[PDB]
């Protein structure tokens, strides 16, 4: 399949150079896999979404998504035009609240919750969550980000956007998930991107262009932004029977375009996203 004057980022994740502006992938899709994305939430009804998309928990007197972020990540995922798993499921779990805050209970709740969840839901490819969150280093939040990665879910966390070493940063310094830095349309790493040993791939997440609330749809920037892009890659090759979510953030990197990436800090993996999708 051949997705015409795609966004730059899924171009960019089906391409061995940059500049290019068409989204090639297996038509597969990302169909039977399911993708959590734990945010502000998901606006559901976007047209964008086809039905795929639905709210399964809020800590919050709404699920609905008053915020935007949450929606931009689950467009990135999965919507028909800005999205990487084109076909896959997507399940929101409101963390956050309006104004993108959480405490790191409610966060921690959440994986929790996803970590169980998964067994209510049909997702006969695997099951994967992006979390385009971070505060402080703390081990608890860390501890739940490896127990959800533990229980069967590719987990894909931010990086974080302090232009600062990730060790520093949860879920980011959890060495079990796959933690994605951010990089520009000229393979650049982003200027905010943090970067580090803990960091295990980057993704595009400069100038996204994905859904937003009320319908619309909007350009915005972060390692926020990235992650979406690998949590798609991943559904889209465990539907593919590439690999599965024990071992997903291995294959990627694995597979990635390697050393294309510029202002790499010496020690911080030079690894892009990569399909390989031969059209
Ligand atoms: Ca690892």
């Amino acid at each position: 399949a051949a997705q015409t004057n795609a966004p730059w980022g899924l171009a960019r994740i089906s391409s061995t150079s940059p500049g290019t502006s068409t989204y090639y992938y297996d038509e597969s899709a990302g169909q039977g896999s399911c993708v959590y994305v734990i945010d502000t939430g998901i606006e559901a009804s976007h047209p964008e979404f086809e039905g795929r998309a639905q709210m399964v928990k809020t800590y919050y007197y709404s699920s609905r998504d008053g915020n935007g972020h949450g929606t931009h990540c689950a467009g990135t995922v999965g919507s028909r035009t800005y999205g990487v798993a084109k076909k896959t499921q997507l399940f929101g779990v409101k963390v956050l609240d309006d104004n993108g805050s959480g405490q790191y209970s409610t966060i921690i709740a959440g994986m929790d919750f996803v970590a169980s969840d998964k067994n209510n839901r049909n997702c006969p490819k695997g099951v994967v969550a992006s979390l385009s969150l971070g505060g402080g280093y703390s081990s608890s939040v860390n501890s739940a980000a490896a127990r959800l990665q533990s229980s069967g879910v590719m987990v894909a966390v931010a990086a974080g956007n302090n232009n600062a070493d990730a060790r520093n940063y949860s879920p980011a310094s959890e060495p079990s998930v796959c933690t994605v830095g951010a990089s520009d349309r000229y393979d650049r790493r982003s200027s905010f991107s943090n970067y580090g040993s803990v960091l295990d791939i980057f993704g595009p997440g400069t100038s996204i262009l994905s859904t937003w609330i009320g319908g619309s749809t909007r350009s915005i920037s972060g390692t926020s932004m990235a992650t979406p892009h690998v949590a798609g890659l991943a559904a889209y090759l465990m539907t593919l029977g590439k690999t599965t979510a024990a071992s997903a953030c291995r294959y990627i990197a694995d597979t990635a375009n390697k050393g294309d990436l510029s202002n790499i800090p010496f020690g911080t993996v030079n690894l892009l996203a990569y399909n390989n999708y031969q059209a």
